[PDB]
């Protein structure tokens, strides 16, 4: 077994919260106090591999390993934060590869703001994955913290 640090980040309402309960308790959580910020651990089994799994709900940064990079889709002013989130990740690490992935959230709701082409476009100029996510219906859910947890496993 293995352990990694992964931190969740962007602006508030995005999903942050409901995302890291989805993964660690599988289940949706439609109201979550805004200002917890705390960490949760899980063992889970990555590609036949078993890792420890703790996690960060932003609302202990400086060591995490890889950061997910949430936006929701009906929200574009998280979208434009995005650049913000990504260069104060670099700051904090003083890196310039920082494993990391663009989520995509919500992606339940109609009246989506931010088109995929968008995020896809985004996410090439930074050269990350995106993975398009939502947390009521736990889309992708693994995915995109797997996905983290590969992008980890190739920086080392
Ligand atoms: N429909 C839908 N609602 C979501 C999803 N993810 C989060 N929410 C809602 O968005 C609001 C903010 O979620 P939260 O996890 O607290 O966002 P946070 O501020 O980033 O922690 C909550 O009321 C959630 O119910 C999703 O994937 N689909
Ligand atoms: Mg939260």
């Amino acid at each position: 077994m293995t352990e990694y640090k992964l931190v969740v980040v962007g602006a508030d309402g995005v999903g942050k919260s409901a995302l890291t309960i989805q993964l660690i308790q599988n289940h949706f959580v439609d109201e979550y106090d805004p200002t917890i910020e705390d960490s949760y651990r899980k063992q889970v089994v990555i590609d036949g591999e078993t890792c420890l799994l703790d996690i960060l709900d932003t609302a202990y940064m400086r060591t995490g390993e890889g950061f997910l990079c949430v936006f929701a889709i009906n929200n574009t002013k998280s979208f434009e934060d995005i650049h913000h989130y990504r260069e104060q990740i670099k700051r904090v690490k003083d890196s310039e590869d920082v494993p990391m992935v663009l989520v995509g959230n919500k992606c339940d709701l109609p009246s989506r703001t931010v088109d995929t082409k968008q995020a896809q476009d985004l996410a090439r100029s930074y050269g990350i994955p995106f993975i398009e996510t939502s947390a009521k219906t736990r889309q992708g859910v693994d995915d995109a913290f797997y996905t983290l947890v590969r992008e980890i496993r190739k920086h080392k």
